[PDB]
């Protein structure tokens, strides 16, 4: 329902204002990632099945240049925040440390495999007063791995959820990295995989919240749902890679 066909490449005039190229292993640096721990207790959203572990190296630690969240079927019952869930797993984002307004946002990953794995790349506006879905929202990559070759590219506002989005395809994402990309200007989003966008959308520039909330900083999330729209527990042990997250500005 947003349908792009064009190349995407950071342009000449950008900089790189902000990068976790991983290079450090062990924790991920607190500097750039916090941990969301908000739903553990009641069970995260879209009936999701997976408990998120901070500061668990074996949901989430920075391991020969990537960043490893991985799911696990195991019940985190030592936790305080623990809700009963049979699976845990890793979500990181910049929120509160930080966010962007406009720029060239890539990440090269390899995705977590598995029928109920639900691995995301997506971003939310750092000002949430006006809610869900008004605030605006950004997914680079989404895949279900029950269509594990097919790559989601949507964007989320009160007008539109009226799902703006496109897809398409990409060899063996699981077993291979591919640079995952958003481009977002004042005038339109691109989103891509390996310097293609397959999704376009366009600010109809009428200066309306509803229609284009992306004029605000959004901040950046990275994560691997269970369940929801994503259960094999022979799929367990399943991680998502990813080996950096560069941002360009003008
Ligand atoms: O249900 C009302 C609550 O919504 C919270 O926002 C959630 C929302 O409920 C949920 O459907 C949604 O899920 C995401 C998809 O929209 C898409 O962006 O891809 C994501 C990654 O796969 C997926 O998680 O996420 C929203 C944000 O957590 C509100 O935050 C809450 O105030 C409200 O009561
Ligand atoms: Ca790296």
């Amino acid at each position: 329902t947003a349908p792009g066909n064009e190349p995407m490449a950071i342009p000449s005039d950008y900089k790189l204002v902000w990068a976790d190229e991983f290079n450090t292993p062990g924790a991920p640096d607190a500097k750039k990632w916090r941990y969301d721990t908000s739903r553990n207790k009641e069970g995260w959203y879209n009936n999701e099945l997976q408990y998120y572990a901070a500061g668990r190296p074996e949901n989430v630690r920075v391991e020969n240049g990537n960043l490893v969240i991985e799911t696990r079927k195991e019940r985190l019952t030592s936790m305080a925040d623990y809700g009963g869930q049979e699976y845990s797993s890793g979500k990181l984002f910049t929120q509160g440390l930080a966010d962007w307004q406009y720029g060239y946002v890539e990440v090269r990953a390899k995705l977590a495999c598995g029928k109920g794995m639900w691995p995301a790349i997506w971003m939310m506006a750092s000002d949430g007063s006006t809610g869900w879905p008004a605030l605006g929202s950004i997914d680079i990559m989404e895949m279900v791995a029950w269509d594990p070759t097919t790559i989601h590219g949507t964007i989320h506002t009160k007008a539109y959820n009226t799902q703006k989005g496109s897809r398409t395809t990409a060899a063996d994402p699981c077993g291979q990295f591919h640079t995952y990309s958003l481009d977002w200007t004042k005038d339109r989003m691109l989103i891509g995989v390996d310097g293609h966008a397959y999704m376009r959308f366009d600010n109809d520039h009428k200066g309306n919240h509803d229609t284009w909330p992306f004029d605000s900083p959004q901040y950046l999330i990275l994560n691997v749902a269970i369940g929801g729209w994503g259960v094999d527990a022979a799929a367990f042990p399943s991680k998502m890679e990813v080996d950096y997250v560069r941002v360009y500005q003008k």
